[PDB]
């Protein structure tokens, strides 16, 4: 059982985390919008996307009941990525970077 607002308090340094990298966050701060970014078949391809702000307004409005469900949809924000774009992509290397700025992250938080 995990109250709401002491969850956000243990995670929330973790998506500042993400946040703080510059320039890599800067594809995952707003959501995807396929006709500003010239990538018309996103919707197509991504049918569950997820951005930082999407996670932060859930986590700000006590929508992870459970630590795990976060970490799932940051996870889901990598994927999507690593799935649209190709390996060469910035998009792509940055997520890479993102997810292992991640990982160091939410270690220690989740043992704690
Ligand atoms: C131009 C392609 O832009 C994107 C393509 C794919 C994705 C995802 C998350 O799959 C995201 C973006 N968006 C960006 O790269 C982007 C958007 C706004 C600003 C910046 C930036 O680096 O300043 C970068």
């Amino acid at each position: 059982i995990f109250k709401p607002e002491e969850l956000r308090q243990a995670l929330m340094p973790t998506l500042e985390a993400l946040y703080r990298q510059d320039p890599e966050s800067l594809p995952f701060r707003q959501p995807v919008d396929p006709q500003l970014l010239g990538i018309p078949d996103y919707f197509d391809i991504v049918k569950n996307p997820m951005d930082l702000s999407t996670i932060k307004r859930k986590l700000d409005t006590g929508q992870y009941q459970e630590p795990w469900q976060y970490v799932d949809d940051v996870w889901l924000m990598f994927n999507n990525a690593w799935l649209y774009n190709r390996k060469t992509s910035r998009v792509y290397k940055f997520c890479s970077k993102l997810a292992e700025v991640f990982e160091q992250e939410i270690d220690p938080v989740m043992q704690s």
